[PDB]
RNA sequence: UUUUU
């Protein structure tokens, strides 16, 4: 008495013209990563374009970017990846402090800069645990949110990506800090258009006329 | 979706 193996498909199906459109053979093997089909982060083409833009502006090569990306990621952990950031971002070269401009780093991000840094969310999460083994390390973003749980330091930056299995109680904490940080976020599409209104005067000026025009139909 | 500095 062998054991039968069950496999179910079809059932309802779209059936646009009497036959199914879904390729169930391909659907069985089509199991991509959740972050590869999410619209909350930049695509591979957009991320690749951003990478070359930073190279052409800073002038460093591939090995230089590897060092810079580590410093930039740490800076983005402490300081949020807001589109309004300006000035320079700093990294420690052993003992001295070196600064790099922020403006060229924001120009080549086709989507918002937070989507670009979302690609570093998995690496950034591992960085916090590496720091939180012998010392209490809390990112400045988590300090500004008044998060009193040091165990939930893995999730203390604004470019963190939610996962199906990685967070269990951190989902509630991460969303609460997002709501607190976005309590007074204005959303205006337009504002201060480039037109200055005013008007245009098209009238000839002659010595025989007055400041504006001649006087007619006036008696006295 | 964005908006978290």
């Amino acid at each position: 008495v062998p054991r039968v193996k069950m496999n179910a498909n079809k059932k309802r199906q779209p059936m646009v013209n009497g036959r199914a459109i879904i390729n169930f053979q391909h659907l069985s093997t089509y199991e991509p990563e959740q972050f590869e089909v999410a619209n909350t982060r930049s695509t591979q083409e957009q991320f690749q374009a951003w990478y070359e833009g930073v190279k052409g502006d800073y002038g460093v090569d591939d090995t230089g970017m590897g060092i810079l990306l580590n410093g930039l990621m740490v800076w983005c952990i402490e300081n949020g990846t807001s589109p309004n950031i300006n000035g320079v971002w700093t990294m420690m070269d052993g003992d001295e402090q070196v600064t790099y401009p922020i403006k060229p780093l924001l120009d080549h991000a086709v989507p918002t800069f937070r989507q670009i840094m979302t690609h570093f969310s998995d690496v950034a999460e591992a960085y916090i645990e590496m720091r939180n083994r012998t010392k209490a390390y809390m990112p400045r973003y988590g300090l500004q949110r008044n998060l009193t749980d040091m165990s939930l330091a893995r999730y203390a930056f604004d470019f963190y990506e939610l996962h199906s299995t990685t967070p269990a109680r951190a989902k509630e904490a991460h969303l609460q800090m997002k709501a607190a940080a976005l309590k007074n976020a204005r959303n205006r599409l337009f504002g201060l258009d480039g037109n200055v209104s005013t008007q245009e005067e098209d009238t000839e000026r002659h010595t025989t006329t007055d400041v504006t025009r001649n006087i007619h139909n006036l008696l006295g």
